[PDB]
């Protein structure tokens, strides 16, 4: 019901292209090894410094609504590329700008933009098939380090630390990025099963050097419900005392008279016992507790289904660990004596649960449980002098992790925009159905040179001459923009994930070729 | 009580025509195989790209009140056409603009616009009778595919997938359109009694590959009330254990001690049983429960009318399926061993309930129940790279589905505006009662050329020459605007459903001929 | 989603440099022995006068958002330097301005600012290594007084009183700064164990001169719970009456009939007894109570773990102190007769607790507990005529305290900016990898002269000539800006903590070299 302004044809298209051009010009300064950064004002505190294309894209909104429509569409391109691949958003932005500009130039009275878009999509499918033919699987960890180094803007230490993390926890393992309080990056490998619950009582500390409770060859008692009575905790303590063996109690909570019994027995006679709360806040807590039961060889007590009571506990119902460390904030179990076949069955059960989940949040929980049961987790702490530097480097570390995961999944192609450059002869062999599809194919053919030209332009050289000399070169030769030299790209480690390149192309082409079909733009009157 | 501005005669009509012309100019660029799109700004996020005439119409409101009145009236035209036919809104908009313009041109001192409107309505009735004589019923699925292809802007794959859906679930079957997460469209056919209710507890899973419960030749237990007590669930379990057959329990809820009994018997001894919540909220729950009871050959328990109790259950009161799948979110029953004649009696019951409903929401529920009982449901998932592309393609898929349903209902005529073009000699044989009705008949006669003119104009050719060459040709020959050729329209598949054509004409003519009777316009003073 | 302004290249960098220059110009007037003050308007009351660089930095926010971004970044530099070192914020601000200006001058088409930043960081690491080789540990308290005198802007009395405080309570002891109600500074040394809890009732006062309760060779009763009953309090009173010794009751609260028993026995027969509330709110109360029990040789009663009851108290369960003084607001225990080995064990327990905590709030609590158990606490009261003078002098006292702690931790270097001046030949021996890193090394090489030039400029002489004559001088000779002479800096006491110098350089360099990588600045449109 709001009053609207309606614009027609070339004027509306030119305003939308002005918005697209402003956003893409801001994004394009960040591309490549000699890309620069963008400072974004934040309303609350310090400004944000970033080389990340989607971050620059999402921060730009325009007062002019016709320009803002084009800005929102290229924002959609960058956001879709980021959600699908986690990298290549700057490439997607410059490809989308190129497709939008070439499509806007080709609209005449006799032109049919919908069939032009059909030609664009056919050419993009041909290029993606050529990219999949060009791709090679990742076999060596040196390739992993090269991919992570390229995606972290040439930082060899980030590539090395990501390669080390994937050596330790697996190429499909769990690696997380968090703030580091030091100046340098540090990799922490957490093995076994560590969770974020400390000791319930500080009296359980027996190693006063680190203010922690340490046992070797300890029994494990696992309860799905709270332990608060004398009769629910005394027989397990009798088993632990008669076997002369430490006991770790992990339950929902230990409180009331049971806690007083535990503290009294530890303080007076010196009974080796520690009580830890269970991790999780729902069915994840039950799943992790059953994972602990399988890994240690114990049984869950007070469960809803089997209904096993803590009054009648046998020595075979308790798990066995070789080492347990309980601090104020966390506890960790080492060398659980559970059956290996049962641990493998639980691992394949977690895998098959992962195959049927699409919530994108329970998948993280299942991957964490699988990592705790199988290989552990890696934590990358990013160093830096200040928070702005830490966030800027964290963006590149996240980009390198996403690119390395994508390269593990789908292989690698040539870096530096050369993979798209080598797909041009695949477009040269196509036969268009009509003139509009020929126009769309030629639009994509012109667009395929854009990433290499942008990388060369940010390096201070003439992009067109560089691109033509790459095209006259052999298929293994591209341009090192950092060195200013024409090199073997695979030998120098300038490589890109195939998934990132094809995602950027597809996400750019769909939105931009839809945008070039427009004849009328409707916007609200600014109030 | 607010202050008003009052305008008289030609100035008021010219302002109203300016509003009509603005909205119709924005709508008319989208018409036909070489129509273009309209981008509409959305306040909350990304803009909308559409070829849909009613969507463009509803987005445009004008600041000038007199222009906004004409815009509102043509919005009413497009909305009524969309609600009645689901297609043809652009044709209705351009026909309404033509009628409004030619009626405003013909108003003089001696003219009687009410009698002109009478002549318009008489001419429209004559054209609609000629359209019904021109119509031909749809006999082959190739015609179904051609109709869906034309209505999806020439997309042959949308036409093929709609034709496949109508082959599998019937031409009157239930077909729904929803988002797809892939690049391409998929047709999913859901057979049997499938409802969005999973298992109650995860201990019922016996097929760990997909995390699902799987039985074959299973008893089915249906309860209209909750099952919370031991004695309401034990005898059915005794029947299932004595016959050594699996049991599926469908009820409002299975909780408390009965759920504990089910989990205990599944875990300890291995009793094959699963419990699923009932679908529906209200009388729909008991209606689908009775549907499942008839389809499986069981009896609903705990009902208000017959009052069958769960403590006295016989083996013949339980349904018999040959197959059941229970997953986290859904449950589906296959090969229910119900009495067939009872199933057709329930089907005709649902049919006669459909004949006496007009709520437009319970009719959907009855159609879903009939599809579950008889032929299943089809789901079209629309692929795309981004949400704006998905919505744009979904608009055309919905248009093609509505047009195909209308073509199954009332037959097909020649497409490309030729069906209205061949109705001109029906107006040439009319005898008006007076001069005003002659004026109205001539208004409709001029308006009948407008859709073909607009289609040819959007293709970049002179529309009047195209229309005159069509009129000087034999009745089967029309203009292929996509190919730029004069072709046999039935042979080339350029066909339109008769319902859409007559709905667009009637909806345009009524509102526009009412608008052309106006002499005085009263608007509020803008604050 | 708000509208944004986007600026490119040299114009954006010039506006950001204007903001950086304004904030740094306001900060730089305060630098050195002839620095001047900045008056900051406060909204609620009297204005604030300060020589402190971070205080000046935080007060300045600019209306122009491009200038405000540079202002926020140098604010980050000053704040990070203040949080890490507590001193040297003006030096960090002028270093950051120098690095930002030199980096902005060096940006051209062929330059790579990220590699320039790499060269900057490598040069800064080389300078920090040279600084650590130049450092000398603090051995004499005369050096402590010299450090505190330099950091208090030449105030020898502040240096002397800080040196006296560190002589009394230790160089790692607890020293706090607060307001003084007199014209002059006073150092108060609080020995033993004093806490902010007075008498419960005023009837316990036996020394009427100061309205205080005084005992010598008194029993101590420590209770973790409230004492409100006759049976809880009478047996301890019988022990105290039979031994004819005074009793001090430290509990959570003493109320009800136990309190009336205490008052009645004090007033009628003259039983020597006093009751004092326990200090602390939480686990700190229990930890402090156990600290008093260990230091006095008593036992805590009414505890959660050991559960010692007050109805059965032996004479050995009571602490012994040679002196107790209970006033209206505080009570102190002196010459506690606890076992020295257990006090040492509790001290190492507190130390190992300090090693594993990073909360920055209860670390102060642990330091206070260690000071109470070991060496006492020092209170510096800052004298002054008015609150603005008191705050201005307190800023310098806090600066001198932080600088002295830093000098105890990491040693000292030459003051007057000469430590960075003598690190230039370490940069002259570096070999850059390329031209951009050479540019960064040269940026740091120019920046290393900035603090000495700023100190000389605030003293009214030409800074470049002074710096040239310092560099032509032998390594122990610098410029006494206060005396206007070239002197041996170590023997004149013009020395700086190494930690402060390296923290200022690193915190300036990281943020400013990140800032000089920017090409695009995005700000919101001002409303
Ligand atoms: N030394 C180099 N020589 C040539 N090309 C290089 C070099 N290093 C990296 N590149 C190329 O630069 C591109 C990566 O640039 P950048 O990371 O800035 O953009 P992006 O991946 O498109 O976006 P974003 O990382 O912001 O999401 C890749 O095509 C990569 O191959
Ligand atoms: N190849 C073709 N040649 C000629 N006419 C064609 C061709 N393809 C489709 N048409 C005609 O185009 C018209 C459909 O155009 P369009 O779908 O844009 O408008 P609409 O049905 O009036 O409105 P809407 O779909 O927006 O509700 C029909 O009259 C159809 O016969
Ligand atoms: N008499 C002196 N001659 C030369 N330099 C001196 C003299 N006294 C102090 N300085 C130098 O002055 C500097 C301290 O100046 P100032 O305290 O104003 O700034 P800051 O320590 O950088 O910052 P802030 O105290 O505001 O956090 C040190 O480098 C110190 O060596
Ligand atoms: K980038
Ligand atoms: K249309
Ligand atoms: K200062
Ligand atoms: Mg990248
Ligand atoms: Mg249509
Ligand atoms: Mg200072």
């Amino acid at each position: 019901g709001s009053a609207k302004d309606v614009k027609f044809g070339a004027d509306a298209r030119a305003l939308m292209l002005q918005g697209v051009d402003l956003l893409a010009d801001a994004v394009a300064v960040t591309m490549g090894p000699k890309g620069r950064t963008v400072i974004i004002e934040q309303s609350w505190g310090s400004p944000k410094v970033t080389k990340d294309g989607v971050t620059v894209a999402k921060s730009i909104d325009l007062k002019d609504k016709y320009k803002n429509i084009g800005a929102k569409l290229v924002q959609d391109v960058a956001n879709n590329t980021n959600e699908e691949a986690g990298d290549g958003t700057t490439t997607a932005t410059v490809l989308a700008r190129s497709i939008a500009k070439e499509g806007f130039e080709k609209i005449s009275k006799g032109a049919n933009p919908v069939e032009i878009r059909r030609g664009v999509m056919l050419a993009v499918d041909a290029v993606i098939a050529e990219l999949k033919k060009q791709s090679k699987p990742v076999t060596t960890p040196e390739e992993i380090a090269q991919v992570a180094t390229i995606s972290a803007n040439g930082d060899k230490e980030i590539g090395n630390i990501i390669s080390d993390a994937m050596k330790k926890v697996g190429r499909k393992g769990v690696i997380t990025v968090k703030d580091g309080k030091t100046l340098n990056d540090e990799l922490e490998i957490i093995e076994g099963m560590k969770f974020d619950r400390g000791y319930i009582s500080p009296y359980f500390i027996n190693t006063s050097k680190g203010q922690k409770c340490e046992f070797q060859d300890a029994y494990v008692l696992l309860s799905e419900k709270k332990i608060s009575s004398i009769q629910s905790i005394v027989p397990a303590l009798e088993i632990a005392n008669a076997h002369r063996k430490p006991l770790v109690i992990i339950a929902e909570d230990v409180d009331g008279e049971a806690l007083s019994t535990l503290v009294l027995n530890r303080l007076k006679v010196g009974l080796q016992v520690v009580a830890v709360k269970a991790p999780g806040f729902g069915d994840n807590r039950k799943n992790q507790l059953k994972d602990m039961a399988i890994a240690t060889g114990g049984a869950v007590f007070g469960e809803e289904g089997l209904t096993l009571n803590l009054e009648d506990v046998q020595p075979h119902d308790l798990g066995k660990v070789g080492e347990v460390i309980v601090t104020k904030d966390d506890a960790m179990l080492l060398k659980g004596k559970g059956d290996k076949a049962q641990i493998e069955k639980r691992i394949q059960e977690i895998i098959e649960q992962l195959d049927v989940t699409t919530s994108e949040y329970e998948k993280e929980k299942l991957n964490e449980r699988l990592a705790k049961l199988s290989d552990g987790v890696a934590v990358l702490k990013v160093g830096g002098t200040s928070d702005v530097e830490v966030n800027e480097k964290k963006d590149r570390v996240t980009d390198a992790l996403n690119a390395t995961r994508a390269a593990v999944e789908e292989g690698i192609v040539l870096g530096g925009g050369c993979a798209l450059l080598r797909c041009i002869p695949a477009l040269d062999s196509l036969t268009p159905a009509n003139e509009d599809q020929k126009i769309g194919i030629e639009i994509i053919k012109r667009t395929l040179k854009i990433p290499a030209m942008t990388i060369a332009k940010n390096a201070g050289v003439e992009g067109s001459l560089i691109v033509e000399k790459i095209m006259q070169s052999s298929s293994e030769v591209g341009y090192d923009a950092m060195a200013g030299d024409f090199v073997n790209m695979v030998e120098k480690g300038i490589i890109d994930p195939t998934k990132v390149v094809r995602t950027a192309l597809l996400d750019a082409a769909g939105v931009a070729s839809l945008l070039t079909t427009a004849e009328v733009v409707v916007t609200e009157i600014p109030k």
